[PDB]
């Protein structure tokens, strides 16, 4: 079982980035 | 099983990127 | 069980950056 | 089991990054 | 089990950033 | 207050020949 | 105020021949 | 006050031949 | 009060031949 | 108050072969 | 008196991604 | 009398990623 | 009178990553 | 009166990385 | 009468990681 | 001043290959 | 002056090959 | 001034083959 | 002044294979 | 001046190679 969870609550005046790679052949 | 969850809740004024990869052949 | 959270609740000004891997070949 | 958690609740003017390998071939 | 935390609660000007290999291959 | 985003995430290139500026942020 | 962000994050890049100017931030 | 982030995070290349500035940050 | 953020994590890089400026940083 | 970072961290470089200024920082 | 002549000459391939068999001899 | 000639001469290939099978011999 | 040639010549190879039989003579 | 030749002459390979059976001969 | 070459003369490997079977005679 | 000269003049019950590159950029 | 003279006069049941290179950029 | 000849007056059976580089930039 | 000649002027049931660098760069 | 020569007046059931590197650079 995989969960990805990105929460934001506050004030944001930037930027905020995720990544994930699982179980993949990337290049 | 995968969830994926992408929660905004606050006062965004910039920007919130997300990206996954599961289980896949990416190049 | 694989759970990967970014959770934000400050006042961001920056950027707050996250990258992932996971079982994966990679290149 | 693998827990990958990044939490801000200050104020931040900087960067902030984190990155993870866990079991992967990478090169 | 693998419990990989940043936590930031202060006042950020600078650069915070950590890498993590475990149990990889990686050159 | 001014505030500019240039942002790419999660995008695949898969043969560049002879090219120029792709992928790119130019300010 | 002014906050300029340019960012990559999670792109790839399969095989580049003889290019410039890619994957690159330029201020 | 004036911040700039010129950022890379996460990204892959594959192989890179005769090329120039690939994946850089320029100020 | 001038910041400049000039950030490379965890970026992988396969092979580099005859290239130049190459996932670097310049001010 | 001018605070300038040019940040390195967790990259993996597998092969360079007759290149010139990679994975460097000049200010 | 049978001869057979499978031949390649003065060919040139630029990047190969993914693939089975190119430009190769089978008898 | 069987004379059976598999040759490969002066052939350049710039990037091979990923592939089974490329510029070879097979009897 | 059974002669068989299986031969490799003068022949160029960038970069070859995670291939199988890539410029073999197999018999 | 069986001859058989399997050559190699002359031929350059640039980097090879995390792959099988590249540049040889099996009879 | 019955001969056997397998024969490797005059060729270059620049750099060669984490692979099998490379510029070999196998009888 | 190049010259390129292929000349046959017995009797040929084969292959006869040339290739040539003069001052080019070839991959 | 570059001269590149290919010259066959007898009898020919096999391959005759010639490969050149001459001031370039190949690979 | 380069000369190059590859001359054949006999009675061939088998292969012939020729390879050259000068003053190039091959890999 | 480069004078490169291979003469053939017997009887040839097997393989005759020149290779030559002057004044380059190769891997 | 350099001379190279591979001449051959008998008859061949072998190999008969050669092999050359006069000032270059080469791994």
């Amino acid at each position: 079982r995989l969960a990805n969870f990105l929460v934001h609550s506050g004030n944001n005046f930037g930027a905020i980035l995720s990544s994930t790679n699982v179980g993949s052949n990337t290049y």
